[PDB]
């Protein structure tokens, strides 16, 4: 919170930044969640220049809490070190006493409109295919729960949904949907065990939203890296394909828009998953038959069902984390996840898909 200390750290930890001094540096927090303390830490131009610096501005990350942070654990800091290693996350540059300080990148991440882009849903397509060839093109370590994030996420945030005293929801009853978290783990155990590549199990960045992608124009670059780890890939392209619904710019309450006419195409959906599968199979890209896309899609669709229950129990914690302090309904976020749920199984069970999921 105090700014001439996070000057005073930046100086000491930032390389050929000894030669400014703290009225060189220039401190500006930018907008995050409250898991983050994120700053902007940067050295004056005009200073920049006459000195030298090269690397003008750096990223400054403040850990928040630690069971307040109710979410990953200590488990961050070592994957986030992993994709920093591979250069898939920004560059770790040092370390300090309650966070660390991350390459900052230059650019801005992308709008819900950029999604509309053409041209920007095949480019990050070919990131996101790029990406999860990592578990098989390098070593990543061998002490790592392989278990499908799918299944930690629901169960980590369904239980501390469980102990809440009297939700009092809108549409009352929490535990339906706390049983229904229950019938889809169960179904998807059985669903990703017919052989198909979206259910490939990879590493997964799992919180695929438009405000995580970065727009170097040098390229696409992916951050916040704090729930990634072992999942389904078609959970990765549910979370970005639902995120088309989704804006989190709007600046009244409650802070966000939900736009279901803006769902990704059909067209869009088939474009995405044909360039997506042209970079993660690599080799013989010629897997794009028209009876495997369908498929993919169809996965994709049901991993969008359980994402809606694992992100309505995270925003419900969210929300008793921020109980009296707010901005952000939290709670009706979960509604529209909630809805977002029903919905989504009404439309699956139209089709047929979620067989014996006893409804
Ligand atoms: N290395 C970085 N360089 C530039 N901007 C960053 C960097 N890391 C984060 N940001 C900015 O911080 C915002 C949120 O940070 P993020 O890591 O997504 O935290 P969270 O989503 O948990 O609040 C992003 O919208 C992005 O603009
Ligand atoms: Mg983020
Ligand atoms: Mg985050």
């Amino acid at each position: 919170t105090d700014p001439l200390y996070i000057k005073k750290i930046c100086l000491e930890k930032v390389h050929d930044w000894s030669r400014c001094n703290e009225d060189d540096v220039c401190v500006n927090q930018i907008l995050s969640g409250l898991t983050n303390q994120l700053f902007e830490v940067s050295i004056k131009e005009d200073t920049a220049i006459e000195y030298r610096i090269t690397r003008r501005h750096v990223l400054f990350r403040i850990y928040g809490k630690d069971v307040d942070a109710l979410y990953n654990p200590l488990s961050e800091f070592e994957v986030y070190k992993t994709m920093s290693k591979y250069r898939i996350a920004p560059l770790l540059l040092n370390t300090f006493d309650g966070g660390r300080i991350e390459e900052w990148l230059y650019g801005d991440p992308l709008s819900i409109d950029d999604l509309k882009n053409k041209s920007i849903l095949v480019g990050i397509a070919n990131v996101l295919g790029k990406f999860h060839t990592l578990s098989r093109k390098r070593h990543l370590p061998e002490h790592w729960d392989k278990t499908p994030c799918v299944f930690k996420m629901m169960d980590r945030w369904r239980l501390a949904v469980s102990n809440y005293k009297n939700l009092d929801k809108v549409t009352l009853d929490i535990n339906k949907y706390i049983q229904e978290s229950h019938k889809f783990l169960k179904f998807i155990k059985i669903y990703t065990q017919i052989e198909n590549i979206a259910n490939d199990i990879v590493f997964c960045h799992n919180d695929l939203q438009e405000n995580n992608i970065m727009n170097t124009n040098k390229c696409l670059r992916l951050i916040d890296f704090e729930y990634s780890g072992y999942n389904f890939l078609s959970a990765d392209i549910a979370n970005f394909f639902i995120e088309t619904t989704i804006d989190y710019s709007y600046n009244a309450y409650p802070f966000f828009i939900i736009n279901k006419k803006n769902y990704i195409s059909y067209e869009s959906r088939i474009l995405f998953v044909t360039t997506y599968l042209s970079k993660y199979l690599d080799d013989s890209t010629a897997a794009s038959d028209q009876d495997i896309i369908d498929q993919f899609l169809e996965a994709i669709e049901v991993q969008a069902l359980g994402l809606h229950l694992i992100w309505a129990f995270w925003s419900i914690i969210r929300g008793y984390q921020t109980k009296s302090y707010n901005e952000f309904d939290f709670f009706l976020y979960a509604k529209e996840r909630l809805k977002m749920y029903d919905e989504q199984k009404q439309y699956l069970m139209s089709k047929n898909i979620i067989k014996d999921y006893d409804d």
